[PDB]
């Protein structure tokens, strides 16, 4: 009678589920799990740190819509994984951490094991879920429990806990198949009814000045075409999001992004699709929305998020795919949006978009670039090439590149999200390179970078398309805050450093910007190669606000 | 009537708790917190990720003996400084988390507040006691009961829980200067009873083959000649743990470090002195222990550590200090150990040594170093230059470094500790750097030195008289494990990179080291210099081990 | 070879610690534990809820200083019983909460095993340390770090979490013989610095209002004679807190208690031994302490707790045994405290005990008591009877019974503690009954008494020595409310019912007393007879105030 053990069990059941890929960072007990996964045809990625693999893994599940998978090891480890197992699930990320653990009985008697920790009880709150597999013939109910808390309802983060005695245990091949399953329908459809849709439909009607807010939870449903058609034949204006841009092209008519303030503030009737009412909004309130209560409609798959900040009229319960679906034939055939409105707002939006247009074409000296005109390069690249990866965090170099950079396809730009995290944009960088197998940009604040810069490294390991755009100003926020005392340098002083020398030291290529033009030309270049590239673009110290 | 605010009533409490050093990285709400501290004439020290922001506190804990502060944003700021707590709580070493975080009202009913988190009841797992600090009348005592849990009692991590409105909230000069108080003795003296000496001097005194094993919290206590009057005084071998090494010098005659294996096998009487009975000591049980329960004597702080994993026969609870005093006091003038005894172990301690010298002078081809024939090196060095802090930490690079690198002084070793952390290399280095004003040495794995080496520019931005040596071998464990499939790299491999480069673009001096000669030459430079640099030392792939 | 399995191991390792008492509630899975255990010898007392059995746990901890043992189910069982430890760690009495728990698989999983609960996880805010014992020959360890957990340092809560499969394992009689150990000095002294204790001495010689207030940590030191000896040497007039009660005698001529508002405001020094600055003394601040900062001297074991409210001027650190009686050596041959204070507050008590003595002597109608001459009734029996447990618990039956019901002996007086319970009254009674082997009276207010009310049956089935005074006055605080509606009652209103038939329901003697006299003849027949009882004491139910 011929056995398997748990190593491969567990292999066997993460391909089930339509896994292929792990990010993580090897050692014990976990090392031969990601060796035997290789063996077996599956890709690693080995990272520098658990944190930026657990990035990596969080984005992979946004893009897909099937849970990323980090692997990681005990106590320190596994804590490195589950603060970005934490970043997922407030942003709504489908993950799966898996993380080895220590003895049962030495844990639990808080005896001192090696890497002591109850990392089941400590992943708690960072997660929807946290789980542990202590048996082989568990690994299959373990694995599809996981995958189906990821994605169904509001996705977010799952943990499961390997304990090192899992992975030596045999069973029966012949019982092994017999346990061995494919959940039926992981994230199922959940449909509204009709009296919910017609209430936000004569809601939607009835409206003087209505707005359609798409947040990452209508890009990350994956059902473009019934979202735009909705925008379309209402006539409403649009507002997207930091990583709803692209969902519909940033440049599309109907788009009020350059006018955002006044189009808030002005509404009546607010469409929330796959956004929360939260800090990123103001909360609903204040003098972004006019000092007054507007009549919303929500349309959210979790439905205690309803009324969580301002009262909702029109609450719509369901996935957005259905819901939108039902709403927009609810709305066929009535009135579009009002002329006076819409002309409104595209008035508006035209002469703000002139106004920036100005400041993109203005000239600086020659190693002092503000954000303006280095950041309209990168642009213009964006419109001609918009089948890249946008990976973007920092403070100046997040808020401009969000104003500037223009999306035209869906689910592309990935940023610091709603914790607003510096340290996303390495991790970010490898997943999006591994699951798209297209090329990725990074525009890094200089700050930002340093939370992950070690794993330029791993971008060059897998030789990946991958080109950093570091916006080099020699600081947080501004690069010449004066010294506090004689000889002390400040807080926000960062080295002015060579980021292109660092690159070059792992095998990437390296490029320095003074101007607009060798901006210009180095991400062409990059980009064309289809290797690892990092381009130090030189800031003005001076261009940036800290507000 | 005049009035003070927030910042300033934590600024003069944390100051009249004698703290003169924060570590950590700013953002909203706490840059006008790391301002202040600066210009009121106070150091700071800004990291590229806190996390080793705060492996930088803890480690000053250790070395001073006052908490080790940090200072971090809300939510993912927190997150990666309270993993660092973890480790400070878990090591014993005294540190307080300082962060910042949001509006109470908002958080309480999770409405979606910037950087939302329970951050005081996250905190809790990873620290002694998590605090906050509401209102600007108790800061002072917030500040006091953080000082009195961090170093009383077991020292460990302290989370101090800092609400944004807690800064502007104002009070009357006069009123703050009544409230503000330095807290009476907070480490206090904890002197065991004389039947507890007595029980201990009697197992010793009866003891045939006697060993002391001496810990990290003996070295913690810093009372380094009344532990090696009481090993000298008794003739008693000893055994220094990890971060013990230097405590009595390394090289001390009755040191049984180079034989442990068979000390600890072959002993009946084993006196722990600061030292737990864990994993790193295989929980005084299995075959490093003779299949035996030993007569142990143990010295700790921590009344409930005793019989943990084994029966104490002679538990003596107290300050290690108070505790060897009476110890010394009650052995005064009875025989030293059998001669046969503490000869038999001379005897292996000098063949054991006399086979690693053997390897320390063999001769490898160039580029292509073994871990004796490089780290003998360091360590001719370290016994020429005793007064500098050696930071480690890595797989072969740890195991080789603690072997072969002799330690002549206390607190000057510091390495991944309890739970083995890779991490702890460039924030251990820029802490060591601050408190002793002295140089440090860090003998780096290269895939250890990941998890941290992006503070290489931290260093070199502080111009601290830093050498950081990467043994550079190509991986984990080793550099030259097959492609698992055609074109695939192995999860074990990292790039043989140019760490060199990546120190010299920001401002540092960097090496490349193919030979014991140059590595030499190099190191004595470095540390010569005052100025920080890094040796990248080119170890043979093959020459480390897994198992 | 003979076996042994992990019911008998446990009872073992329980009777090696020296517990021989249990109380509890059986079924599955611990019925068997609780029936070996008295086939054993051992005694188990049943109860009717598992809180009533952990108050019993609680409270023998605190007389005997030995943890009190409470054996529970799982989920429900255990969550009812966990309330009764949270209230333990509060008061800081030692009690150890053993649970059967389910299969680790299915509840690790969270599939809905029967009675499915991480019961470990969810005792930890309510303990000193929450451990688990998976494996047979772990017991005797895991029930020596629960003994010493419990008792050392500030004693409090621990919880041992006992899986299903733990009990059925087998082992050789051989290796459980081998296993079994007695741990060495659980509860070891924790002996001050002479400066520490130099500090507190020249403060006090200082004083010239100086007060000593002792709590029930040093009333359950055990240590009345060192307490005794340094209030009569000292002459300084102290103050008991509820259950530092009969330390010393209340009647002593150096008690301030009468004038306790007067001593507090006035005193310049204030000594606490064994007693927190916590809301029983108003935190250190307000009217009570004349609106100023005192200067303190504070003895405790818990070296966090000082400066945790109010800037101690002299903190001593160490068990208070050890602490008194060097403090005492310190201050030998000193002066006393100053006859005009001294004499001052004598004149306040005795003023104040006379007022109180006309109120006790009123007349009131038959079945209209007032708290004063019913109370009365209960005061000089003590005085008569001081070897007998006081009970005691309520808002008006509790501050009346405090005042007015003098103890002579010391940890007779077991009350609501530091959280106010209600609910702590039958249990108390049990344990108080069986610990001492003597009579108690409760003094329960009718509220107060429902909370436990049902455990009358347990005091009858054990035919307990226990005579409960129920303060019969019809509610909460008051017994006369105004329906707020017509046809409602009012929710402080209480059934004025006859608690008395209820007693004799399970076997017990029943009394009604409409006045003093009637109360005085049932008291000294209950006490006399040995047996339970019980007094319906008819209180007028518009006796009582709110405040
Ligand atoms: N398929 C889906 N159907 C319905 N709602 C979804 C779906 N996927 C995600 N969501 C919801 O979308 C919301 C995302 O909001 P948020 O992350 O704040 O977006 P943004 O920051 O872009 O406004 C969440 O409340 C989540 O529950
Ligand atoms: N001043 C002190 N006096 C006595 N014991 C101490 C003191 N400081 C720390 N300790 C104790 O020392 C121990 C440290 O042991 P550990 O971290 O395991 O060292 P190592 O890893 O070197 O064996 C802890 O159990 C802690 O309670
Ligand atoms: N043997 C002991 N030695 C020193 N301190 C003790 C001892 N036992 C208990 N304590 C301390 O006594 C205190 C009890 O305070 P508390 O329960 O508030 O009493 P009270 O309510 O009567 O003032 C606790 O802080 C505890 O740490
Ligand atoms: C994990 C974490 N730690 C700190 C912070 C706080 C922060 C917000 S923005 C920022 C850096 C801004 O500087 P950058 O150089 O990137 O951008 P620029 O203005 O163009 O110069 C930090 C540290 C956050 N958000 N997350
Ligand atoms: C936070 C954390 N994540 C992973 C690990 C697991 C580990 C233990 S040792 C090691 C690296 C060994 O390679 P290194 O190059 O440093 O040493 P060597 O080549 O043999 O000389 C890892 C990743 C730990 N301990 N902590
Ligand atoms: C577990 C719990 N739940 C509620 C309460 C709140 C409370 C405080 S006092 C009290 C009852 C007071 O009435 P009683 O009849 O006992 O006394 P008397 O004035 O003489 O009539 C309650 C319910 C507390 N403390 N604990
Ligand atoms: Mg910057
Ligand atoms: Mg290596
Ligand atoms: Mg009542």
């Amino acid at each position: 009678v011929e056995l398997t053990d748990g190593f491969h069990v567990l292999i066997d059941a993460l391909k089930m589920n339509d896994i292929d890929t792990m990010y993580g960072v090897v050692g014990i007990p976990i090392t031969n799990l990601a060796r035997m996964w290789q063996d077996d045809g599956q890709r690693f990625y080995s990272f520098r740190h658990e944190q930026h693999a657990g990035y990596a893994a969080s984005i992979a599940g946004y893009i897909e819509g099937k849970p990323g998978v980090c692997l990681t090891v005990s106590a320190p480890g596994f804590l490195n994984g589950v603060t970005s197992l934490a970043h997922a699930t407030t942003n709504c990320f489908p993950m799966i951490l898996l993380s080895g653990s220590s003895e049962r009985e030495i844990v639990d008697l808080q005896q001192g094991d090696y890497e002591e920790m109850d990392q089941m009880n400590v992943a708690r709150p960072h997660c929807k879920a946290s789980f542990r597999i202590n048996s082989i013939k568990d690994i299959p109910i373990g694995i599809a429990r996981a995958v189906r808390t990821a994605v169904s309802g509001r996705p977010g983060g799952v943990y499961v806990d390997l304990p090192a005695k899992l992975f030596g245990q045999t069973i029966s091949v012949e019982e092994a198949n017999k346990l061995l399953f494919k959940p039926i329908d992981p994230a199922p459809a959940q449909i509204p009814a009709e009296d919910a849709i017609a209430r936000a439909a004569d809601l939607i009607k009835n409206a003087k000045r209505p707005v359609i807010m798409l947040g990452k939870g209508a890009a990350y449903a994956q059902c473009d075409d019934e979202i735009r058609a909705l925008v379309e034949e209402t006539g409403i204006p649009f507002l997207p999001m930091g990583m709803a841009k692209g969902l519909l092209p940033d440049n599309h008519p109907q788009s009020a992004a350059a006018t955002r303030a006044f189009a808030l503030a002005q509404c009546d009737v607010c469409v929330l699709i796959g956004a929360r009412l939260n800090w990123l909004m103001q909360h609903g309130k204040g003098k972004t929305w006019g000092d007054e209560l507007k009549k919303y409609v929500q349309i959210d798959i979790q439905a205690n998020e309803m009324d969580s900040n301002q009262p909702i009229a029109a609450p719509v319960v369901g996935d957005i795919k259905s819901a939108v679906s039902l709403l927009r034939k609810a709305l066929k055939g009535a009135p579009k949006a009002d002329a006076e409105w819409t002309g409104a707002l595209k008035a508006k939006v035209d002469g703000n978009k002139a106004k920036l247009a100005g400041k993109m074409t203005a000239e600086t000296p020659s190693g002092m670039m503000n954000y303006s005109n280095s950041l309209g390069v990168v642009r213009d690249f964006m419109l001609a090439n918009p089948d890249i990866s946008l990976v973007n965090e920092g403070a100046n170099a997040l808020d401009n590149t969000r104003m500037i950079v223009d999306m035209l396809k869906p689910r592309k730009r990935l940023d610091s999200g709603t914790w607003g995290v510096m340290g996303i944009g390495m991790g970010y960088c490898v997943a999006a390179a591994a699951v798209t197998g297209k090329p990725v940009i990074a525009v890094e604040g200089d700050s930002a970078f340093g939370f992950s810069g070690m794993e330029l490294e791993t971008i060059c390991r897998y030789n990946l398309p991958v080109t950093v755009i570091i916006m080099n100003n020699g600081g947080i926020y501004k690069g010449n805050e004066a010294d506090p005392q004689p000889g002390v340098i400040s807080c926000t002083r960062l080295t002015r450093g060579r980021y292109d020398m660092m690159m070059e030291a792992f095998g990437g290529k390296g490029y320095v910007a003074n101007t607009p033009a060798e901006l210009k030309a180095a991400l062409e270049e990059a980009v064309a190669s289809g290797k690892p590239c990092l381009i130090n673009a030189m800031i003005d110290p001076d261009a940036g606000v800290e507000s």
